[PDB]
Formats: C-alpha cells, sequence, structure tokens
C-alpha cells in the first residue's frame, strides 16, 4: 500500500437555505475560544439532538466504506445525511474547510480533507463529523475497517475504541480532567501504542472550540476539576509507530512522518450531576 499524497476537490455542496448557518460561515475565522465551559440546560438538550444527528450521519457514511469508495463520496453521503436532518456540517466553511466533514485514512493522524482519494483494500478509515443545530454543535469521528484488514490494524481500531470508552466512563463531576488521558494512555501502553499529545479534545457547545482543552496522555498538572453541565469531547489518535508529523500544503492534513497507520474514535460528552451522558449516541 503505497503512503497516500493530496487528491483533488468536488465543488461546494450546497445546503438548503433554511437550515440556519454558524455564524463563522461567509468570514476567514470564527468567534470562539472565551465561552463558558459550562453550558445551560437549554444548550443541553440542544446538543442531545445534534450529537443524535451527528451520530446518525457518522454511522450512515461508515455503512458505505468499501474498498472502491471514494472520500469525496463518504463527504457527500454524510452531507445528505446532515441535510435530510435539518442540520447544517459544521465543518464546511470553518476557518475555510471545503467540506462538510473529514476523512482521514492510513497514516492520516486527523483533518484529511474528502477528495478523490480511493479506498483500496485493507485500508482503514476514520470518518469525523460535525452537526449544527439549534445553535449548537455535535462532533463524533470513528475508524472503519474497508475490505480485508491486517489484524494489526482491526485490532488498532478496536482498542483505539475502548481506550475511548474506558475514558468516557472515568468522567465524573469533582474529579480531575487528568484521569481522562491518564486512562486512555494507560490503555494504549498496555498494547505497545503511543498516544498523539499535540492533538486534544475540546469544548464544544454554542461554539465548535472553546478554550477547554482535553488532555490524550497523562499530563497531572493539569488541575481542572470536571463539573455538572460541562461538554467536551474525548477524541484520541492512536499511533502504532512514532508520533512525529507533518502537516501538508492544505494545511490541514496531518499524517505520521513514518508512515505507519493511527486510528481515532471520538464522542462528545456531558459532565452529569453524577457522571456522564454520550450527546453523540445512536
Ligand atoms: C475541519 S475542523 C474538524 C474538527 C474535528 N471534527 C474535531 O473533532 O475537532
Ligand atoms: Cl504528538
Ligand atoms: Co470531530
Ligand atoms: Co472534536
Ligand atoms: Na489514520
Amino acid at each position: 500500500r503505497t503512503a497516500l499524497s493530496p487528491g483533488v476537490l468536488s465543488p461546494t455542496r450546497p445546503v438548503p437555505n433554511w437550515i440556519a448557518r454558524p455564524e463563522y460561515v461567509g468570514k476567514p475565522a470564527a468567534q470562539e475560544g472565551s465561552e463558558p465551559w459550562v453550558q445551560t440546560p437549554e444548550v443541553i438538550e440542544k446538543m442531545r439532538v445534534a450529537g443524535r444527528i451527528a451520530a446518525g450521519a457518522l454511522a450512515e457514511a461508515g455503512k458505505a466504506v468499501a474498498p472502491g469508495v471514494t472520500t469525496d463520496e463518504l463527504d457527500r453521503i454524510a452531507h445528505e445525511y446532515l441535510v435530510d436532518n435539518g442540520a447544517y456540517p459544521s465543518t464546511l466553511g470553518y476557518k475555510g474547510f471545503p467540506k462538510s466533514c473529514n476523512t482521514s485514512l492510513n497514516e492520516v493522524i486527523c483533518h484529511g480533507i474528502p477528495d478523490s482519494t480511493v479506498i483500496t483494500d485493507g485500508d482503514i478509515v476514520n470518518i469525523d463529523v460535525t452537526a449544527y443545530i439549534g445553535g449548537v454543535h455535535g462532533d463524533t469521528n470513528a475508524t472503519f475497517p474497508a475490505g480485508d484488514v491486517a489484524d494489526e490494524h482491526r485490532l488498532l481500531v478496536d482498542r483505539t475504541r475502548e481506550a475511548t470508552m474506558r475514558a468516557i466512563n472515568t468522567v465524573k463531576p469533582g474529579r480531575a480532567l487528568s484521569v481522562i488521558g491518564r486512562v486512555i494512555e494507560s490503555y494504549a501502553n498496555r498494547f505497545g501504542y503511543n498516544v498523539v499529545r499535540d492533538f486534544t479534545g475540546h469544548g464544544i457547545g454554542t461554539t465548535f472550540h472553546n478554550g477547554l482543552v482535553v488532555l490524550h496522555y497523562d499530563q497531572p498538572a493539569v488541575e481542572t476539576i470536571m463539573q455538572p453541565g460541562m461538554t467536551f469531547t474525548i477524541e484520541p489518535m492512536i499511533n502504532l509507530g512514532a508520533l512525529d508529523y507533518e502537516i501538508w500544503d492544505d494545511g490541514w492534513t496531518v499524517v505520521t512522518k513514518d508512515r505507519k497507520w493511527t486510528a481515532q474514535f471520538e464522542h462528545t460528552l456531558l459532565v452529569t450531576d453524577t457522571g456522564v451522558e454520550i450527546l453523540t449516541a445512536l
């Protein structure tokens, strides 16, 4: 299997005018990074809607992953599901991003752009979908096997899913946020994998990325304590090889320098009065 290189994009996909756009669409930048981390009950309930829709789009696009399918096609499918459900694809026009989801194959860590790239037998394909509806965002991602995937890569996918779920299970009010990355890194190390450091989870709500950072490695110097009504993502990227990476000239696609493959899963979470709720649930 060759290393990937950039392909070419299809034209911007339309969205019905009556689906509300985020404030940033049609601007070079968004207004974000200073929003309260704790959401109102109003916003939380709206985030359940957005999260369900994003989860559905993810699942629909996932079902389409097969050898010979292009990553643009996956984007068409995600896009159409969002629009059929009255949601806007948050990534479309975000910081100029040209598509409605991110599609990251093999050595791509994250933020791949859907394009002419053809899925080859044996690939692993992350699809990352964010829905904006009712003035709020819901963000989820999963890595899917395409055709006859090697056991090594099947296990990498399955263990990254399980790392993510284990971390989710530790979310609790009154507990340090740092527990999340402790758990992920412990589980990744169990199976000799390496957790990506420079890319993190994030607070999300009325804005796509607020100032809250969720580390996916063990960093106990973080003092933040989880509180009820906080909303954020857990989205670890887990590598078979070294952490070193490059960013392509598109400014988005992040790739391992050694070209070994890497998997990711993501949910949007709520800290409740006593525990957690996965908002991006089918
Ligand atoms: C083009 S922005 C993609 C952002 C991504 N969905 C995230 O989880 O942050
Ligand atoms: Cl890193
Ligand atoms: Co995402
Ligand atoms: Co995210
Ligand atoms: Na990857």
